[PDB]
């Protein structure tokens, strides 16, 4: 893996339930045997959404969590774990939605003004989740909300492995500006959604809190305007994409239209801590999404990413740092492309994602951002997340695998993996002062013969006189490697004289030794 190590010695594989509700799509017998067969083939948990729209459908407090209690006697039935995600969006409408569960309708009349939903640059109106603006709301739904639901699954505590919230439209933290209404379908840029005159007025507030008074605003930013109400969104957000944000008033709309989020995830994380914490005492984590098309685009530099909110990663990462949030990231299935007309570089994003979150100590999960019919998506998926110390894989979706036994096999065989500890011994390895050692095998837990960037460092015993390393590998699965010696300048000196193998790596932690 990256920087020496090895895989994750935590990593854990999990499974997407379906959208709609399980005894629409089969039964419950059924489903506790497809639960089985799942964690025959590597599956920890199942992950599921359980809809607002289905738990305070009917007015403020009338909840309902039958079929949550219905699915998680189910899960303890057939011996899993699950991971609930608190769904406050709405199921319908975004790509490889098969369901319909919009947020409850009582919601949109808490308010007489526009702060609850989003209006695009266009004039465009989305309520497929609640405004974050809207934070005295969010605060009182979700914290009743997030109370309720922990009382409702006390009973079963011991089949939650962890919960995840839901930040935004589809569940991700970010604002809906990629949509086909608004004609921001994926490859096209997308559009700023901050065009409420409530968000006008946030806006305005914002900065004449940071600066005082207009004419300080004007002095910082350069600008002639002639009254405060002249403080507006971006006019045109392809020229501010163009070039506007490279101004100090584009900067300042950016720290605000990102800042929001931030101040959104310390919010629903603080809420969820409070709510879930002395009970079941398991991780929490969120969303963001990956917006991987107009990411190198020469005119409009990530012209997707930013009018979703994602303007600076290591910012946004240091909220969720903040709030005690686990970050869960998509597209480890895809690969950069960068050309015209899409300028799509999925690899690079999740690479750069994982490094800050790496360095910051953020624990990350990762999925597969489309459904994945052949096992080379399987392989991609196994380079990341065994190379950039991913906690985890969760699997979209359940259909997928559970009607596909040929699909389920290589899952089970190439992600649906149990780490072990095992030491790597190597003898008689001629080094010279400088001289590193390191191995390299066919899988992806050992990248996959990379030399580069992927390589398992050893490091000498100078009791035992020889390189060795606890590393972590598969376990149950054949594997081939060889040690090699890198000189002082990085470059491969030699390589070990046989290629080394262990069919099966054990289930039980041993030593592999072997001569240079
Ligand atoms: O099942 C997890 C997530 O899957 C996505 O494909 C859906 O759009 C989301 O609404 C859902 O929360
Ligand atoms: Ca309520």
């Amino acid at each position: 893996a990256v920087n020496g190590k090895g895989m994750n010695p935590d990593y854990k594989a999990y499974l997407m339930a379906p959208l709609k509700k399980i005894p629409e799509v089969t039964n419950w017998e059924t489903f506790e045997n497809d639960l089985r067969w799942a964690k025959q083939n590597g599956f920890y948990a199942i992950t599921v959404d359980f809809w607002w729209g289905d738990m305070e459908k009917n007015g403020d407090q009338q909840f309902d969590f039958s079929y949550a209690q219905r699915f998680a006697q189910s899960v303890k039935n057939a011996g899993m774990k699950m991971i609930p995600i608190i769904s406050t969006h709405q199921c319908g409408g975004n790509v490889g939605d098969d369901c319909n569960v919009p947020i409850p309708s009582w919601v949109w009349n808490q308010k007489s003004d526009d702060s609850l939903y989003f209006k695009s640059e266009t004039g465009t109106v989305n309520k497929e989740t609640l405004n974050p603006l809207a934070s005295d709301v969010i605060r009182k739904e979700y914290g009743e909300l997030y109370t309720a639901f922990a009382a409702a699954m006390k009973p079963y505590k011991d089949v939650i492995a962890k919960i995840y919230l839901s930040g935004g439209p589809a569940g991700e933290l970010r604002y809906p500006s990629y949509t086909t209404s608004d004609g921001t379908g994926y490859p096209s840029r997308g559009k700023f959604q901050a065009y409420t005159e409530f968000a006008k007025s946030k806006f305005r507030l914002w900065v004449l809190n940071k600066y005082g008074s207009l004419n300080e605003v004007n002095k910082a930013w350069g600008t002639k305007l002639i009254s405060e109400l002249a403080i507006l969104p971006p006019s045109d957000g392809e020229q501010f994409l163009m070039n506007g944000y490279l101004s100090m008033y584009g900067k300042d709309y950016l720290e605000w239209y990102q800042g929001i989020l931030e101040n959104h995830t310390k919010l629903i994380g603080e809420l969820a801590h409070n709510a879930f914490d002395t009970t079941f005492q398991v991780p929490i984590g969120a969303k963001i999404a990956g917006v991987h098309w107009q990411y190198n685009n020469p005119t409009i530099p990530h012209g997707a990413e930013k009018p979703a909110g994602y303007n600076d990663y290591s910012h946004l990462l240091d909220a969720f740092k903040s709030a005690k949030l686990d970050v869960t990231f998509t597209c480890l299935e895809m690969t950069d492309k960068g050309s015209y007309p899409e300028y799509s570089m999925p690899k690079t994003l999740v690479q750069n994602i994982a490094t800050l979150a790496n360095e910051k100590g953020i624990v990350l999960n990762g999925e597969n951002a489309l459904s994945i019919g052949n096992e080379e998506e399987y392989k991609r998926v196994a380079e990341m997340a065994f190379n950039y110390n991913f906690a985890g894989f969760t699997l979209l979706r359940y259909q997928d695998v559970m009607y596909n036994n040929s699909l389920m096999g290589k899952f089970k065989d190439l992600l649906g993996v149990t780490p072990v500890m095992q030491t790597i011994v190597v003898k008689n390895v001629p080094t010279t002062i400088g001289d590193t050692v390191y191995i390299t095998g066919n899988r992806a837990e050992l990248g996959s013969w990379d030399t580069k960037q992927y390589p398992i460092q050893l490091y000498y015993d100078s009791h035992s006189n020889d390189w060795r390393g606890n590393v972590v590998l598969p376990a149950e699965r054949n594997i081939e490697f060889k040690a090699f010696i890198k000189s002082k300048d990085g470059t491969v000196k030699s390589w070990q004289t046989i290629q080394q193998s262990w069919n099966p790596v054990p289930l039980k932690t041993t030593s592999h030794t072997s001569s240079w």
